[PDB]
């Protein structure tokens, strides 16, 4: 079965990575590029974008363990931990060339320390949308003078006796409405239709507890890249933040200059969170533009 | 029907103020002290205090609008709306004197504008556990190196959709278990039969939607009380706060200490944010003695 449609010409398959079965979809010839997803989704964010980087590059985009079709993580959900997973994966399908990431709000998380520790093996990278974990972080408001802020939704996940699952559990199709909506300034592209597809997905009991393990392991993720940031990225990079409600703004590649010697930004007007469903356009085409510089098929 | 027991020498009684039927437990004699309650409870908060208090004053604990067996407000939620009800109440029982207030998180929140726009009518004032509305509350961080942070809740009890009703709708007691427990240091005074109690209270869907209704109306509180603020309080103050884990800490007189020109202030350790429940000895003490230097 598919939670969700692939693209023409792409196929839904697995791959085992150390014990854990791993779902991707996957298309397109040439060098790889690796497509992460994040909270509240999986691969499909990334289904308008892959038809078109698929013309120049193979594209794989896997699901993070325990969303979409993925098995949950065997060792723990930090940074660290789930990176060993993806930059596997990834060097399955390109073991003797560096390969090109893309990541999403805690594909972030779940991919800088395989970044950072085998910089070789990253020929571009491009980060949207969510903080480095690191001391930042801390510095986000719990509330702010227009009501709820981006980020206090990290304490109620990570909240202990099970808080987040035991409240949303039987209630998931409205809270990512909720989520999603509150996150994003054109609310327009979130159907109920699409919602639908996306809240079927993360109700699967594993799912749902699989998200908020993420948000329990982000002061471990932090601890963690506080050791690693003492390298800074050489590869060329770009990060993407939406501008309009709901967006990173400026802070996206503020907080990246501190990570990487060559990075180049921007900030997406009347764009939230959500960019590539809200602003499929623009975002695409910063994307592909960006990784159509290095050798491509 | 009672929602709490009320303690011996004490009356359950209700009032209209302003079309709304306001509950309020009344005992003792002389000056008027008016006690009020926060989030996730009721007069009940204050029952160990009440019959110390009452050997020197009288005393009423009002349960806020839409929470305990107070009607909803017809105004709205914002702290000035409220603080007319309180007002109005206190004068109906305290007309040629003025009044003592003590007040515990929210009630803070629904005390501050009438109190600083009547400051004759306010002999003395006691504030515990909770920032008055203002700019300092965009300062408390979302996320902590240790977990959850004091103040997350602001944002999920604020959010629109009926987020809070719809996710705690059905899971009242356990919520609030949460709520308390994680605001907390000596979580041992919170029994079954308490929590059983505040739960049943506050899952009533008016008082459910009520509670968050204050949280809605925060923002329009600190815009509210940024005018007011432009004139200090002169009236002896003090403030308490937990100086264990859920507390506020050294905040809250630090705070008052930009509104007020007369002010104390203490830090209770090992005790948290629900003072009157997890450090009932010491917080009575502290309250009785600072209002019995008034006359009695």
């Amino acid at each position: 079965a598919e939670e969700f449609p692939v693209p023409n010409g792409f196929e839904s398959a697995y791959r085992e990575v150390d014990g854990v079965k791993l779902h991707y979809v996957k298309g397109g010839q040439g060098p790889l590029v690796m497509l992460v997803h994040g909270f509240g989704q999986t691969w499909y964010e990334w289904h308008q974008l892959m038809p078109e980087l698929a013309k120049r590059f193979t594209v794989i985009a896997p699901d993070l363990p325990g969303l979409g079709q993925s098995e949950p993580p065997k060792t723990g959900y930090s940074g660290e931990q789930v990176a060993v997973y993806l930059h596997k994966l990834a060097r399955q399908f390109s073991p003797d060339r560096p390969f090109d990431l893309v990541a999403h709000d805690i594909g972030i998380w779940n991919t800088y320390p395989m970044v950072v520790k085998n910089q070789a093996d990253i020929a571009r990278l491009v980060y949207m949308e969510a903080p480095i974990p690191d001391a930042r972080i801390y510095r986000f408001p719990a509330f702010t003078a227009q009501g709820e802020s981006l980020v206090w939704y990290f304490s109620f996940f990570a909240a202990d006796d099970r808080l987040a699952e035991t409240l949303i559990a039987g209630k998931e199709r409205f809270f990512l409405e909720h989520f999603i909506k509150s996150h994003a300034s054109n609310t327009e592209v979130f159907s109920e239709r699409l919602l639908d597809l996306y809240a079927r997905s993360y109700a699967k009991p594993h799912s749902l507890n699989a998200s908020f393990e993420y948000y329990r392991a982000l002061n471990e993720s932090v601890r963690q890249n506080a050791e690693l940031a003492k390298t800074r990225l050489q590869m060329p990079t770009m990060t993407l933040a939406g501008g309009g409600h709901g967006g990173m703004g400026t802070f996206q590649l503020e907080q990246m200059k501190a990570y990487a010697e060559d990075v180049e930004g921007h900030v997406l007007p009347g764009c939230g969170h959500w960019l590539p469903e809200e602003c499929a356009a623009p975002m695409n085409r910063l994307v592909i533009d960006f990784l159509s510089r290095g050798r491509h098929h």
